[PDB]
């Protein structure tokens, strides 16, 4: 399924994911597409900071949902 990742720069990238995918794997996908190292990535959805070990389905992230990417040093 397609999801959107909104960056602070104002740019939004599209990811192809499955609800069974872990947050860690999503961050890996972001690295492959944009080159941002996972340890610098903070993902936000529905006011929650997403935890690496959990899956997208755990957070009820549906298709065409938008995640917010904030970078930590």
């Amino acid at each position: 399924m397609q999801i959107f990742v909104k960056t602070l720069t104002g740019r939004t990238i599209t990811l192809e994911v499955e609800p069974s995918d872990t947050i860690e794997n999503v961050k890996a996908k972001i690295q492959d597409k944009e080159g941002i190292p996972p340890d610098q990535q903070r993902l936000i959805f529905a006011g929650k900071q997403l935890e690496d070990g959990r899956t997208l389905s755990d957070y009820n992230i549906q298709k065409e949902s938008t995640l917010h990417l904030v970078l930590r040093l």
